[PDB]
Formats: structure tokens, C-alpha cells, sequence
């Protein structure tokens, strides 16, 4: 809406001046393996303080011949690199302005801590942002460390290449563009963190990686790939994982289509296509991505044209040599403590889409288009496919006529709950007993929000949508100082506290977190038929996952196809 665009611009300006008033005149120098960096001490609105290093390069700028290639190690420097200000985000369409922004020069991470010379080495928490592999950033207007730095941790926020610039993939081995450049960026950042966190007070023997949405899929990929074996010690998957249907795609044939949209006049061979794309303006490629998917791919419900892919040939930096379902079977990360969770109304995220085209509710008449693609016939007309759709329909259509709320409830399961069930069950076959803990974020407030609520046209909407929990982990430009006694402030304390406790010990329970006294938070066992989770609302309560019945109804579609579950 034009009104929300104006209110956003106003908030951008007020936030810029708030950030000036939160900057002190105290700067500090830290060591890295590539040279010295200068950071600055900042305040929060709660009068905590932290040292801030932004714009630390973990790779060469991926420009010129390095476009579409795996990241290369950065060049060291003499002197002191200024890390007192942020760098640009990866080239992307701005989620509110509707225009391309960012730069190819985006391979940076930021480090935050309340004390550069602590008395004891600290848990290191590494956040990988979401945004469907096409948007996102580590700027503090979205991901402020202000809540975590209340406690004695080191927090690190990474960037990685997005869209076609991060995820182009070509079959021809001679061209060295196998795919997943953006995931390889994440690998290089994690290697930097392992080798450098001690210079900021961090414990390289106690690193936790976490992320939400595509950042959860990313964290999971970082737990699956051999490239990162042993680099970190706990993982937290917030509303996503690497076997979600939206988390990967085979995009090798789409480079030609993108080139044609950008003015390419030649034939479909990888060498000529790549040479054209190497000369194209990066803003043009990113703007045209919305047009890349063909009529057939849209019909088949492919979501994004470029993203994580199974790489077509092996390279030294290869991240995904097989489908993630197969990678789970040998994954090093199955042996580290893991926490997984979702919000209590994930699919509310699709509110504005159902407002744009209300006829989507007609998809619930047969639900044939929601049957998992590995179970469905090509036409989605086979009797078995319709009987599977009828099972989906009975799980989510609660009244005589399907409603938008029924549709959004279905979305919660197809995109989040069912893939998490499938992952837990697949993983129980390939782990030596390392614990996995479930949470359910169920705290609803409009007094502390984040920019995702604007994206989903969620003002005035009740329910705990996808990404609503981020307001309780990170300061952002729409946030405000909350009273100590407020339900929102308590939720910040609880969410950061649980994450820090888990990062420290691999067990998310602590009697020092308020309202967690009487909680017995046991991890999921292989023989459990019903998952339990810590439900986070105004109270903290262990419950059987309310979504279980529906999860089991989705699982029942595989009763005659157990090999595919």
C-alpha cells in the first residue's frame, strides 16, 4: 500500500537518527587472520552496550570473472579496516519499494559482543537470514543484536549471495558454475567464524548456527554438507529445513531462459549462455527473475527459479552432491544437539495472497494440487491421487465450504509441519542418539512487530504468522522499548534466554528463565508416536504438538508408498 510505503520511509529516517544517538565515540581494534578491524561501541534503547564490527569480508568480492563462481578467500590488508558501518546487501528486489537494490559486493559478516576481552570464552551464535534465497541482509534495521548482547555471547550475522547471482547452475563441467554459490558463501563464512571468533572473545569449540525460513533451510544444509563437518556444535531450525519442498530446485535449464529475457540472441549451449550472463548488468538479471519460470513450471507449482540445487558434477567446493533427503543419511550434523520449531499459525503469512486472488480457496475442493508430487500422477486425475487429496481435504476443511483460514492452515502443514515430521523420522535412522528438542512459538502481540508484518498486510490480523517470532530475537526499525513488566519484554527475555541456554549446553531448559521452573522439556525419541514441544505463549508449557493429528493425516498418504516417506 502507498500509505505503508510512506510510513516505512518515515521510520527509515527516524531510525537513522536514533542510530546516531546510539553510537558512542569509543572505537576498538580487533585482530583477524586477514588483518586488523576497527569497531565501535553502540548503545541499545535499554541502555545495554556492545561492540559492533560490520563489513568484515569473508571472501573476495564476487565480481568480474568471479561472478557465479564459488567464493574465494579474501585479500589480507595492512593497517586497520574500518568496520564501523554496514556494507551493502546482495542484489535483490526491495520487498517494499518494488525496485532493485544492493550490490554484487556483499560477502560480509558482522560481529557483536558486549565485551571484547571477557573473563571466559563465550558461546558463539551465528544467524543465517531467510528470504527465500532471493531477499535479505544483515543490516541492523532488521537484525539488531540489541537483545542478545544483554548476555555474555558473541553474535554473528552473515550475508550470502541471493537469486541468480547466488544460485545459477550449468551442466557443463568446463564452466565451473555447478550451483549453490550462495551456500558456498555460507560455508566460507562459517570457516571464517571458526578461525576468528576467539579474537572477539568467542569459543571456537562452542558455535551454534540458527536461522529462520530459508535461513533454517540454510542452517540445515550447513549441518548436512561434508564441507562444514565439525565446524559447529548446535543447530536451531526455525520454521524450515532442507527437505521442505520450497528449499531446492533443479534450475540448470533456466540460465538460458534468463539470458533470453535479458536480450540473448544465441542458442541453448551453456558456454554462450554463461558468456552473455557474465556481461549482463546484475540489476537486470535480478529484475528479470520474476519472469524466468515457464508456464509448465508454474503449473507444476515451482516457487522460485533459482535456489539450492543438486549439483550436476563434483567440484572441490561442492555443497549438495545428492538430494538433501539422501544427504541426511550420512550427515555429520545428525550428531549435534538440534532444536526445531514453528509458529502456531505459520500459513497466516499468505493472508495478502488470498486477498489478491480469493479463488485460490477452490483448490480445496479436491486438494489434488496439494498431494506431494512424488505421490501424484502427472495429470493429478488418477483415482489414487484424488483419494489422497480427499485425505488432505478432510484434514483442513472444517466446515461445509472451504475457507481462506482452511487454506492457510493447509499451508502451515505443506510448507512447515509435514517436512519437519518427515525430517525427524528420516533422521531417527541415521543418528547415534544426539537429542532433538521441539518448540512451538505461540505468543501473539501487535505491540512489538517486525517488517514481515507489513509484507503480509498483517496490521490488525490476529494469529502467530511465519516470522512473527523474529521480533523477540532481534531489534528492528519498527521496534520500540517495552516496559520490563510487559508481556513482550518477558517474551524477548525468554526467547533469547532459551536460545542462549541451548547454544551454551545443548539443552534448552534452564531454571533461570522466568516461567520455566516447572518445565520438563524432553527431546523427541525414536519410538514416540506423538511429538511434545515447549509451547511459548504468555506461559511456557510442555504440550503434545496440537498439529499432530493433521501431521498423521498427511503421513497416511504414504501408507502404501512407505519407501517415499
Amino acid at each position: 500500500s502507498l500509505m505503508e510505503k510512506l510510513k516505512w520511509k518515515i521510520k527509515c529516517i527516524e531510525n537513522k537518527f536514533l542510530n546516531y544517538r546510539l553510537t558512542t565515540n569509543e572505537t576498538v581494534v580487533a585482530e583477524t587472520e586477514y588483518g586488523k578491524v576497527k569497531g565501535v561501541k553502540r548503545l541499545t534503547v535499554y541502555d545495554d552496550s556492545y561492540y559492533s564490527f560490520e563489513g568484515i569480508p569473508y571472501a573476495q568480492p564476487p565480481v568480474g570473472e568471479l561472478r557465479f563462481k564459488a567464493p574465494q578467500r579474501p585479500t589480507p590488508w595492512d593497517g586497520v579496516r574500518d568496520c564501523c558501518n554496514h556494507k551493502d546487501k546482495s542484489v535483490q528486489v526491495d520487498f517494499i519499494a518494488g525496485k532493485v537494490c544492493g550490490s554484487e559486493d556483499c560477502l560480509y559478516l558482522s560481529v557483536y559482543t558486549n565485551n571484547l576481552n571477557p573473563e571466559t570464552k563465550r558461546p558463539v551464535l551465528v544467524y543465517i537470514h531467510g528470504g527465500d534465497f532471493i531477499i535479505g541482509e544483515n543490516h541492523r534495521d532488521m537484525y539488531g543484536p540489541d537483545y542478545f548482547i544483554k548476555k555474555d555471547v558473541v553474535l554473528i550475522n552473515i550475508q550470502y549471495r541471493l537469486g541468480a547471482l547466488g544460485f545459477l547452475s550449468l551442466n557443463s563441467e568446463d564452466l565451473n558454475v555447478p550451483g549453490n554459490a550462495g551456500l558456498k558463501d555460507q560455508v566460507m563464512a562459517l570457516r571464517w567464524i571458526k578461525n576468528n571468533c576467539a579474537n572477539f572473545g568467542g569459543n571456537p569449540d562452542n558455535i551454534t548456527v540458527f536461522g529462520e525460513s530459508a535461513g533454517a533451510a540454510s542452517t540445515h544444509y550447513m549441518m548436512l554438507t561434508e564441507q562444514t563437518r565439525g565446524l559447529f556444535h548446535r543447530g536451531i531450525l526455525m520454521s524450515g529445513n532442507a527437505i521442505c519442498p520450497w528449499a531446492n530446485t533443479q534450475c540448470q535449464h533456466r540460465a538460458f531462459t534468463l539470458a533470453k529475457l535479458a536480450g540473448y540472441k544465441g542458442e541453448d549451449n551453456d558456454k554462450d549462455v554463461l558468456e552473455f550472463l557474465m556481461k549482463a548488468k546484475p540489476q537486470d538479471l535480478i529484475k528479470l527473475e520474476e519472469k524466468v519460470l515457464t508456464l509448465e513450471e508454474r503449473t507444476n507449482m515451482v516457487v522460485f527459479p533459482f535456489g539450492p540445487t543438486v549439483e550436476p558434477y563434483q567440484t572441490a567446493d561442492c555443497v549438495l552432491p545428492k538430494h538433501p533427503r539422501e544427504m541426511v543419511k550420512t550427515a555429520w550434523g545428525n550428531s549435534i544437539p538440534t532444536m526445531m520449531g514453528n509458529t502456531s499459525y505459520e500459513g497466516l503469512f499468505f493472508t495478502s495472497i488470498l486477498k489478491q486472488t480469493p479463488m485460490l480457496v477452490k483448490e480445496l475442493e479436491t486438494c489434488a494440487n496439494f498431494v506431494p508430487s512424488e505421490l501424484a500422477d502427472a495429470e493429478r486425475t488418477a483415482p489414487e491421487t484424488l483419494e489422497m487429496g480427499a485425505k488432505i481435504k478432510k484434514a483442513h476443511v472444517t466446515g461445509e465450504t472451504p475457507t481462506a483460514d482452511n487454506f492457510m492452515d493447509l499451508c502451515s502443514h505443506i510448507y512447515f509441519w509435514f517436512p519437519m515430521h518427515r525430517l525427524l523420522q528420516l533422521r531417527f535412522n541415521h543418528t547415534s542418539g544426539t537429542p532433538v528438542y521441539l518448540y512451538r512459538f505461540d505468543f501473539d502481540s501487535e505491540d512489538l512487530i517486525n517488517p514481515y508484518r507489513i509484507m503480509r498486510s498483517g496490521r490488525g490480523v490476529k494469529g502467530v504468522s511465519h516470522a512473527d517470532e523474529l521480533s523477540y530475537f532481534f531489534w528492528n526499525q519498527l521496534a520500540k522499548r517495552m516496559p520490563k513488566e510487559s508481556r513482550e519484554y518477558k517474551t524477548i527475555e525468554r526467547m533469547t534466554g532459551i536460545w542462549i541456554q541451548f547454544a551454551t549446553t545443548g539443552n534448552p531448559y534452564s531454571n533461570e528463565i522466568e516461567g520455566m521452573e516447572n518445565v520438563s522439556w524432553d527431546p523427541i525419541k525414536k519410538s514416540d508416536e506423538v511429538y511434545k514441544c515447549l509451547n511459548i505463549s504468555d506461559e511456557l508449557k510442555m504440550i503434545d504438538v496440537p498439529e499432530m493429528d493433521k501431521i498423521k493425516q498427511w503421513e497416511s498418504m504414504f501408507e502404501k508408498h512407505r519407501d517415499l516417506f
